[PDB]
């Protein structure tokens, strides 16, 4: 009866298809059908709105892959008399001002940054390494807002907890993924043959994995290299491995949450102009090691190894 979208500009994280699983199950409870498409660049997100016309949807749920593509998709549904909520990536105007208007479900960005910093100098105490010859390797996205206040809050916690700042070493990365992180770590680490030990900042798992693939190239072991990842359900694969690596472990939000709440709002508002509130911060988290991961997820619902 009712479909409702649920765009995505990653399907191939599992953070996304975490989303995807609890829009269906939200859509089994409410009585909805969830239609999943993948929004990857601007262009299949327009074309994907014009999709859902087609299909009769009434509204959907959507991560921009462009934040600035904000004022083009609220066009565009409003001409096709459709309901828009946000789920992780906030809108912006042409300035980069925040589209306030538009509901928004997503992490607490910043307090999930500043636990990724405590925890960073927790395993570097344990691990007892000398600060002379450590440093901090931060790969930024900062255009991308959410990005930003992940690794803004953990470089701040880090200094917070008297890790010099002059040793903290930023390296914007071009692409939010494996690649891209491992290009721009590569890059920062030839700079820098003084240090011994790395501390990996990044604001989500592929981008602290692409970190620590470059490290392993560049001859560190993994007692050298600490690198905390966001996301956790994304972190699976390299959790699971034989051998302890210098991923060390990720904080896990609630991609779950993220799914099933959004979809729910979505289908409130449009089934019965109940108005969702503007913004949704899900304070949510869990650091999860290779000794935690499998009973953590369980216990989140999200099970399997
Ligand atoms: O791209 C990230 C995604 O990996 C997840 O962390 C939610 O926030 C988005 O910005």
């Amino acid at each position: 009866n009712l479909k409702l979208g649920f765009l995505v500009k990653q399907p191939e994280e599992p953070w996304f298809q975490t989303e995807w699983k609890f829009a269906d199950k939200a859509g089994k409870d409410l009585g909805f059908e969830v239609i999943k498409i993948a929004v990857p660049d601007g262009e299949k997100t327009l074309n994907a709105i014009d999709s859902l016309a087609a299909s009769g949807a009434k509204g959907f749920v959507i991560c921009t892959p462009d934040p600035k593509l904000g004022s083009a998709i609220v066009a565009k549904a409003r001409g096709y008399d459709m309901k828009v909520i946000a789920v992780d990536d906030q809108f912006v105007n042409a300035k980069g001002k925040p589209m306030d208007t538009v509901p928004l479900v997503m992490m607490a960005a910043t307090k999930i940054g500043e636990r990724q910093g405590q925890e960073l100098y927790k395993e570097m105490q344990k691990r007892g390494w000398d600060v002379k010859e450590s440093a901090v390797m931060a790969i930024t996205a900062n255009e991308l807002d959410t990005a930003r206040r992940r690794t803004t809050g953990s470089m701040d916690a880090l200094k917070a907890a008297g890790f010099p700042e002059k040793q903290i070493y930023q390296v914007p990365t071009k692409s939010n993924d494996i690649p891209g992180a491992f290009d721009a770590a590569n890059s920062m680490l030839v700079q820098h043959p003084e240090v011994k030990h790395w501390l990996i900042v990044g604001m989500n798992d592929s981008t602290v994995l692409g970190g620590v693939r470059a490290t392993e190239g560049q001859g560190f072991k993994a007692a050298d290299i600490i690198g905390i990842g966001i996301n956790g359900v994304d972190a699976v694969s390299e959790l699971s491995k034989a051998q302890a690596t210098g991923f060390y472990g990720s904080l896990l939000p609630s991609p779950d949450v993220h799914g099933y709440k959004s979809s729910e709002m979505l289908y409130n508002w449009v089934a019965k102009d109940v108005e969702p509130p503007k913004f949704t911060e899900v304070t949510d988290v869990v650091l999860i090691t290779r000794d935690n991961f499998k009973e953590e997820l369980e216990k989140k619902g999200l099970g399997g190894k």
